[PDB]
């Protein structure tokens, strides 16, 4: 039986919106260790993954490894149905055909219960990460998101080129071309605005615009974003959070 | 001759928007006692009524019971044409074919006059209210509006079930089902957040989604909303204001 | 070689949006004296003009009178691609086929360079202004813009009638008619809210709605707007700024 209780429902809503437009119909898996999720879009180019630890809740309980597939559009349609200041509780049992979400106010004057009919999803999972990549950077999520949104207006292709102490974003389309160049710096005044880069091998990889625009929707989850790039493996974007992370994998071109 | 003068035009704008999407082409009637209005939509399921007393104005004057039918879309198209900090004055005469609206600033540097061509509306009125119903509740308008908006995403049918110290809102659709349960409580810390219920007979009535979504547009008129429900009579939603009220009547199913 | 450097990019963005929906594909001309621009829409009814002096920049440099035609939609698509707190630098050379825009942050951690492919525009210019008109007024830009937006809902024709100490705006359509009357006053409490009028000959001219709605988009450029009206010459709307101005010319009816 699954009895999870978030401290606040806002976290779960933001997490769902972090890859809502990325992939739909994600098959979560709940264990006694935490909640994970892995999904691939219809085009099979983006691999989105979720990990939520026990510490992200004020009270978590589980006694059966359950697998729960549901529609992200309908799930987000339900997640907006609770007063944001209330507390959210996920409820499921052994071999279920629906998941139940309980919204409770502090003094229990109102109680909202929503039942969501599940979906039959093929239980397939993918593990492709390694310990080190050709280059590894970390930059503020808002800055990276604005960079992507700026370059998406020019073309449907965004190139990233990383050399020693140099990160470059190129985009060439019909109306013209654009280039954003950032350099690593460990600023003492503000550590969060600092861009960090570890350089092992130069990188020059082209990605799509739509997939990055959907990826950057996890900007509300973290202040920073960590990108791992290698010539052989897919680019790895990662947003960290309180005992958990969202991890997108995008194949270059 | 009708010479009404609101203290501020914002009240009239909000009142028009309280049932703007409810019913269009409402035939107001102005007497020396106040301004009332009654309208039915094309489907003839929703009966919307308005009552505005003399105290809602800083200066009211009338000497002839005039009847004035006009388009709510065009009326709202005109009501946005005055500086909100100015004062609004309704002007009409005996047997008129247009109504004149006068917007005046405090120091009279600018004067805006708008003439609205009226509509020929059949003078029909309906009085169906009684003193007591099977159950009578009153709850904050924002809470009720959010409840309706939350349940409208699931289905086009919203059931309300009232039992002793229990108000329940059910909605079952394709993606799933939802239930919001509130209990009466007279909270001392905040009297406005208190939900009040008088129980004479149990109620279990299903209503539409679109009509309730249009009804709840009078949430800007009052902090609370009073709902009267009986098995025989149509459900009565009411928003009170400064010497007046908006009153919608919706037929169950 | 053209090397202009705005104090802030916000000014240039606002200036482009001041006539963005007015005319597209405007052919700027840069001299060692300043930057000017003149454009006519496809209908050839609105003549939009721009003048930007050297003092509008913190650092301007030029050694060749260059002529630069570009698309306003694409230019505005690029102007949103720089962090608003950064500084913008226009770069061009002798006989160019593209213009380069440089966005620089204060500490130079990031540098954004955008290349815009130019357009071949016939170098035609028009000078039609004179020193005096039949009537000349100046009123707050926000007030005038709201007046235009209020009257645009009634009809596609907005008449302006100016007599001694009387400015009137008429608009008669299907649903009705509207009239906004403002009077000149030199208010001591607030000089900016004052409306000023110099009266030499009475004016009664009808203009379009769409063209005025596009003209009033320069409301973000100035607190006030100066209108010059004569029976013979086109109406002249003007927004002033820090060493420069935007000047639209609209033909009456």
């Amino acid at each position: 039986m699954l009895e999870a209780k978030f401290e606040e429902a806002s976290l779960f809503k933001r997490i769902i919106d972090g890859f809502k437009d990325c992939v739909q119909l994600v098959n979560f898996q709940c264990k006694e260790d935490g909640i994970i999720a892995q999904a691939v879009d219809d085009s099979r180019v983006l691999l989105v993954s979720l990990e939520i630890g026990v510490e992200a809740f004020q009270e978590y309980r589980c006694d059966h490894p359950v697998t729960l597939g549901m529609d992200l559009t309908s799930l987000s349609k339900i997640l907006r149905c609770g007063n944001n200041t209330d507390t959210l509780t996920l409820i499921a049992d052994n071999t279920p055909d629906s998941i139940i979400l309980l919204f409770e106010d502090t003094k229990k004057d109102r109680i909202a219960e929503y039942s969501l009919k599940l979906m039959d999803i093929d239980a397939d999972f993918l593990k492709i990460e390694e310990l080190q990549y050709d280059s590894t950077l970390s930059l503020p999520s808002s800055e990276f998101s604005k960079i992507v949104r700026d370059l998406s207006q020019l073309s449907d292709s965004i190139n990233i080129m990383i050399t020693k102490e140099t990160i470059k974003f190129v985009a060439d389309g019909d109306i013209g071309s654009g280039s954003v160049i950032i350099k690593p710096f460990v600023d003492m005044e503000h550590p969060e605005t600092s861009i960090k880069l570890e350089m092992d091998q130069p990188v020059d990889l082209t990605f799509g615009a739509k997939y990055l625009l959907d990826i950057i929707k996890g900007s509300s989850l973290s202040d920073r974003v960590g990108i791992r790039l290698s010539s052989e493996a897919p680019a790895l974007f990662q947003f960290d959070l309180k005992s958990g992370f969202l991890q997108a994998a995008l194949a270059p071109k």
